[PDB]
């Protein structure tokens, strides 16, 4: 639903016009109407978020065998896009965000620092 | 710092602008100055930050309660601010925010789902 699509993209840290560009591959004002309620959410935009959401569980999971082994961990909050994208040379813009939801979780939940 | 201020602000779903006038009661341009590492973000803002994450908690805590008592929750996803301050007349666009970001975890995660 509209619902359910805002939910997962907001979670996962993407503006509008990121989940738009990368993941509808249609316009912001496209993506924008799928989240109004007014249209018909397609499932497979809807299936493509799931997947992306794996992909942000993924990443929690190598964290949380950090903790399991000991480290409290030092995560990277990235405020800048540039600088995500030069220590992470394979990754883009959608990367990045999912790093921050990742990194946002663990510090304000108080199981990691930031740096 | 300014990543733990920006953190907390993108898990907690809230906009600059609404950050800016509610919590910093200053511009955009001044909150974005707090997330910029340019100086030290300040004292009073870093714990009003920490406190409306503590409702985060405290909202987690709630639903943690329902489910607990043998209950799916079916959670409100409130994509119009005006139908959660309909609901919540009490709260402001914080609020709101707050709202959206505990029913994105509890549902993207699989254990609520959204109306």
């Amino acid at each position: 639903t509209n619902k359910e699509l805002q939910a997962i993209r907001k979670l996962l840290m993407l503006d509008v016009s990121e989940a738009a560009e990368h993941i509808g591959r249609v316009s912001a004002r496209s993506w924008q109407y799928w989240e109004s309620g007014r249209s018909a959410v397609p499932d497979d935009v809807e299936q493509e978020m799931l997947d992306l959401a794996s992909v942000r569980i993924e990443m929690m999971s190598a964290i949380d065998k950090r903790l399991a082994d000991g480290e409290r961990p030092k995560l990277r909050f990235y405020n800048k896009l540039d600088e995500y994208l030069a220590d992470n040379p394979d990754h883009n813009v959608i990367g990045w965000r999912l790093s921050q939801s990742v990194a946002a979780l663990y510090y304000t939940e108080g199981h990691a620092d930031l740096i």
